[PDB]
């Protein structure tokens, strides 16, 4: 959790890290770039206090009258189907439509929900169109006034484009002053000075500084019953979306979840992670076997392949750890379902043989063994049926012809898998291998699951626990060998197995 | 109690937590669209200080005209009998009732406590109506006015809605000031200009606007003997109830009651959670059996059970244990009863007679006993039928059918158990059994309750105490197995029993 | 990491913080030349408050008139294809080109993006001219008015230089006051006096006083319907760039990015430094071969070199640690391939045999040993012919020349190289060579990669890791050095290789 260990890991997840980032840097990107601009106009008013006047200018007596004057409780807005619609036509550079409405009335529906009547103008060519309410589609001419169904709506000097969508709102007058006020801001620059800076902010450039002469002209007027020094004019330059300010915040926010997220990521995992883990414990790791990219055996298919080098690794030092134990019986088990041991013991076995010694495997996972689903198999007269009595040591053994060993399968799966193991004649089978073999390999279901592991390891010399890399905790190792200790069966050391390549010593050489 | 032991039972936990945080979020939904909504409507006043006039407004002088104007010492409100009848009929659109009275004389009852005198108006069609004070139902219409029995009320513009029913209060004058002057407000804003922000809050959006404007024009009256700069509109967006302000909180309080509790639950229980509580002690935890979901025994009903090939690992580690020891008897013993001590050693006779040897069972509680209840029994002659002398070895041995081991049943209860067990004839029958029989499990009360165990575990060469998973403590264990030494007796370990599958190593295999 | 290591290692990387930290400062060099200077002219106002004053000057009305005065939203640049031309241009000591054009009207194109339209004009000589608009070339003269393609350009006293390229863009008047006011600055220097400080910053040093009159001007002729104390000059020295603060703060990023780097390329290596590293972890370093700088043997090519001074303490420190070994074989395994095994193996037995003992260099890395490309082969009958039992010891006998030894090379890749070694003929050319010779230097792989080192060691009396200077790091040593124990092999030390001379002790004598 060091620096050394999070840099390295953060290059380990850099796909992940720079994925999300970048993923968050586009959609501030696209924000930026498809937020409607927001253009500020500003005026400036002089006067000889000013503390009332920044209450008086946003008053509804004022704002009131400009909303009168410039018709702003009609909305008018181009249609774009998505909710991107309209920045992508800026993007493109299409003109933006816009049409004049001097005189408007809906039906005055105004009810407590939809108090605010919506209708859609359809553009047909610059002089008529048509207006759908909700249905009934009345074509109109702009100049003339068409009345119809208490529909009064005079639009003139259409826009160009046919074909356009603008949908109308005849909003409540109270609405319209307070959209305006909650756009409109006055301070005083001088604390008191007559100097009033007026801004006014919206979207349509050359519809806010009108609006912003109006409120002042009208506040003019209104206290001659002040000087406005320079009229209202609109700075070219979108003060939002502050797109510098929004990517910078999309690429801080990509990172800072980024470094949550693998650090819980980091938290979240209990596997074991390094042979140095379990040898804390005291544990003799006697092989790292790496993850092998790739029926037949890899020692045979392969046998250049890292984890067979690494399985020829822990055949040597089997070999001499092996020397002064009672018998030639090695008991492979694993942690674990999933931890890979029939794959270690059956290579284990097919490098030992290819050496020239003489090996039985003996595949006593009597509960769910697969080796005859793997070496090819005679599936009769398996162990199970010579330990109920009904078949011969002879007739069990077989020969896997690819890794030169000899072979018995589980055979039938028995109803009492640990009540025949227990039989006296399994003891009699290792007695007589031990004789007309120079290893035997006994491979047997986990200890945490069943006790077949702690029966067979009562006459087995050498026990070695099998553990997947990332998949075992070292809590199952040690549980596994204290419940191993507790039947009298001492585990010599622990087979970590499925390492990665990135935390695997072994390397290609040749 | 560490971060990953509360991330781990708070997930275990989540259905709780889920449950609680997901009720009062409903609560708070329920009452964010049940309680009714207040409007808020503002007025602005231009004077020329403003200091007294935030108290001349507020005087009663001021508004209590207001109150002799609109009257409203008239109290109107629609009838809803639930709690929630007003906010689930604005829920379903329903328009809500309204009535203007503008003369209303109640009997002028006026008593001490009530008041407030209360009569119902039932409204039965757009013209005609009656109310009801106390039963005596008068038919009015509006219009006219009703003198009756000291009522002299004029209703007008009655609703539409017939069949509601509208509860009318003539409150008392200062009431009617003291609730209008709670519901109204005044500021400045400037802190010397003449700005005074007027304020009133009230559920009927005409209503209030109607009275701030009352209340502006009576002050502007008063004062003739100051501008009103734009009169009284209502916000139509109501200012309480703050739908998002209270969903938050419901949240935020639903979880942190959430943790308070799942933490007091945390710190209730006190029993034993795993076999390293009982290994810190020093005490050998020899099998830890799951909890099994399931009359016949367990071992022989459904011998693939997790919990039964539990068993067979405390079969293999007792007979690794118990070799040395110096006689073939196994005393088992229960920590409390409910710890289920005779499934334990039942299940085990039974998985070790399947294994071939010869196995006694004794049911040495002579208290409260019930293998007989169990096995299928002749109750007749059981063990304290033997310690009395009334009876000879052979006819109190029995075979269990199933189990395929002898049993010994306590048989009656005696009036003297501890006495009976002190008789020499027990150690006969032990020293008997040993002869022939290859493992003797005696089954004892606990040692807690009486003192039967450690007269029984004289004669015993292992014994094992047996701990339900979170009903015992490791307080019972330690004080059992040290008043078992005081006795001179040994207790070799324990077995901890009925381990929950969320905390068992054991999972199903094959 | 201590101050002593780190003025160490900056004065062994003085090469690198030199060079970055010269180029910085270069880079800050050339920037504070090539950076046009930026003239401050000053003006004093005099009135009689002034806080509103600050916010007329800058209003405008007062700024506009000044541009609609001097026509400055008529923009002249002297074009330089460079982003540093004009700089250089000025450091040449080059006059500066301007044009005066008292009307200016393009041909109004004024589109959104390109609201700025731009021309740019070729001087022919100091009378007449012509323009490249976007291709049509218009020749005019100073005076006349040219009038063609709603083209009105009006230039008079055009520049002396021929040939030169002026961009002429007629900026909007908004941006002609924006620029200006952001240029323009207002002070009062006594917080309630008349002093109003003007300051008016541009690199046309004529130009921005000019501007700042006309400013004064304009303010006081508006103030008539106010004081100029001292009208607007220009400071020669240019306020900016600063050149000084510049320089001094590109040595200072110079020097604290040096240090940032030179501690991250520090954090980062991982390899040996120093023999006190391994011998912290217990390992005996036997020798510390330094670089040589130098296909003949380096002990028989240059045997006056450091390495090889370095190789005869080697000699005499094994002369004395290998007696006593069970045999004469020496095991000596790179820690990794590319660690200068085969290198300190060969010379070692080189500098062993001029001594006068016979020497068998044996190549037992049958999976990519070279030293038959090193010392001049017969490839035919190597030591893999010789384990696959098809060839004697004697045709397997080498003679190098050179170095005067025995020499058994790998000979052909075989496909089981473990497999091979392990066959009881090795041990018997092993026992057979040990009586023919003195010394036997057995070169093997890896043991991070294959276990052919640890089949080989367990018939070698001596074993000995062999680790590149940086390349290798302590934690290879140490795996490499516990893997040899697992498999009953002892590595008696390290040979600590190829350290840099400014480490090495070693140095020239005689």
């Amino acid at each position: 959790i060091d620096l050394g260990r999070v840099i390295g890991e953060l290059i380990d997840h850099r796909k992940l890290i720079i994925s999300i980032t970048s993923v968050f840097t586009l959609f501030a990107i696209l924000y930026a770039l498809l937020a409607t601009p927001i253009y500020e106009t500003d005026a400036l008013i002089q006067i000889e206090q000013s503390a009332p006047e920044t209450a008086l200018l946003q008053s509804r007596m004022i704002l009131g009258k400009t909303i009168d004057d410039l018709n702003l409780q009609i909305q008018i807005e181009q249609k774009y189907f998505p909710v991107i619609g309209r920045g992508l036509a800026r993007l493109m550079g299409e003109k933006p439509g816009n049409i004049d409405i001097t005189r408007l009335y809906l039906p005055d529906s105004d009810d407590i929900s939809n108090n605010t009547p919506s209708i859609i103008l359809t553009v047909k060519d610059k002089e008529n169109y048509s207006i759908n309410s909700d249905g009934i589609q009345l074509n109109g001419v702009v100049g003339t006034l068409l009345n119809e169904k208490g529909i009064s709506l005079l639009v003139n000097e259409i826009d160009a484009k046919p074909g356009d969508q603008f949908v109308i709102t005849q909003l409540p007058r109270l609405k319209a002053i307070s959209d305006l006020l909650k756009s409109f801001s006055v301070a005083d620059l001088g604390k008191d000075t007559g100097m009033l800076t007026l801004t006014l902010t919206g979207d349509n450039p050359k519809r806010i500084s009108h609006i912003l002469d109006s409120i002042s002209q009208n506040y003019l007027a209104q206290n001659i019953a002040v000087r406005i020094i320079d009229n209202a004019v609109t700075d070219p330059n979108p003060v939002r979306p502050k797109k510098t300010i929004i990517i910078v915040i999309g690429v801080v926010l990509g990172l800072i979840v980024s470094v949550v997220l693998v650090l819980f990521q980091v938290f979240l995992r209990r596997g074991i992670e390094s042979p140095e883990q379990l040898e804390e414990i005291g544990i003799n790791v006697y092989a790292s076997i790496p993850i092998s990219e790739w029926d037949t055996l890899l020692a045979v298919g392969n046998p250049a392949d890292l984890a067979v080098e690494a399985i020829r690794g822990l055949r040597t030092s089997l070999h001499f750890a092996m020397m002064e134990a009672k018998n030639n019986v090695l008991m492979i088990s694993g942690a674990s379902p999933s931890a890979g041991m029939t794959f270690i013991s059956s290579n284990l076995a097919a490098t030992i043989a290819i050496t020239g010694k003489k090996v039985l495997f003996i595949d006593a996972d009597l509960r769910k063994g697969y080796a005859h689903k793997m070496f090819g198999h005679k599936n009769d007269k398996g162990l199970s049926e010579f330990l109920s009595g009904q078949a011969a040591a002879e007739m069990i053994i077989d020969k896997v012809e690819g890794g030169g060993f000899d072979y018995i399968g589980r055979g039938q799966i028995p109803p009492n898998p640990a009540e025949l193991l227990m039989h006296p004649r399994f003891e009699q089978l290792l007695n007589w291998a031990s004789q007309n073999y120079d290893l035997i390999i006994i491979d047997t279901p986990p200890i945490l699951a069943v006790t077949d592991a702690a029966i067979i390891g009562r006459y087995a010399g050498t026990c070695l626990l099998v553990a997947r890399f990332e998949k075992n905790t070292v809590k199952e190792i040690d549980v596994s060998m204290k419940r191993f200790e507790q039947s009298g069966v001492v585990v010599k050391g622990c087979i970590l197995n499925g390492v990665v390549k990135k935390a695997s010593s072994y390397y290609r050489y040749g």
